[PDB]
């Protein structure tokens, strides 16, 4: 049939990659195009076609971490660069301090609760990342 | 105080791209990851600590195109390989058949209807995509 009338949903994509290398597209667009869902609706009057195609790219993450302060443990950080290093939780003062042991220098982290927010700072080498967040 | 225990959202986020670089995650990654919506659920009794992160970003896009069968038109292929062609449709039978004249050869797509699924196959030089689409 001829009629293509409708509302469709990927439902399967084959060498999309390929053919988005042979268009020379950068391996960043592909990594995220690849991930896309796609809606097509096709509103078709005889030989006249409207078609608009939405493109989704969704990301969601889970990074669950338990430990005891003071009992060093192994840390897979699968959440940033997923490397294995050995974590050691202790307080100073009412500064929860890691030390993450591995492949990278200075790597760590200390967190603490000021006025009534939560204090993340981040350390690897000569980069400090500040993180501060409120209770819901 | 040392009690971490709540749920927390981040409401502030200095210097995590540089923190990113220095774990040698890629461009790519870390665009994505500075958009990310971050909660922190901290469950902490006395030195014992669980903490579960969860990031999450969603983006779409739209690409909508009008065409007449029989009648060149000028497509600029944004979404993809952001490529100016003159595409030209036809009819083979009951597909579709375009060709997207330009810069890349062999380039074009075949959209067909076979059962209740949408066929449609995208080429450039030697390599061919397909996508099957059901209907919403």
């Amino acid at each position: 049939t001829r009629d293509q009338n409708g509302t469709w949903e990927m439902e399967s994509n084959e060498n999309f990659e390929g053919y988005m290398k042979a268009l020379d597209i950068d391996f960043c667009t592909r990594k995220i195009a690849v991930r896309c869902t796609q809606t097509k609706v096709i509103d078709q009057d005889g030989d006249n076609f409207k078609d608009k195609t939405t493109s989704t790219f969704h990301h969601h993450r889970n990074y669950d971490v338990d430990f005891t302060v003071g009992v060093e443990f192994d840390e897979y950080t699968k959440s940033l660069d997923n490397r294995h290093v050995k974590a050691l939780v202790t307080w100073e003062g009412d500064v929860l301090v890691c030390v993450q042991k591995g492949e990278k220098e200075n790597r760590g982290w200390k967190k603490w609760i000021e006025g009534d927010k939560l204090y993340l700072e981040l350390t690897c080498g000569d980069q400090v990342c500040r993180q501060v967040f409120k209770k819901k």
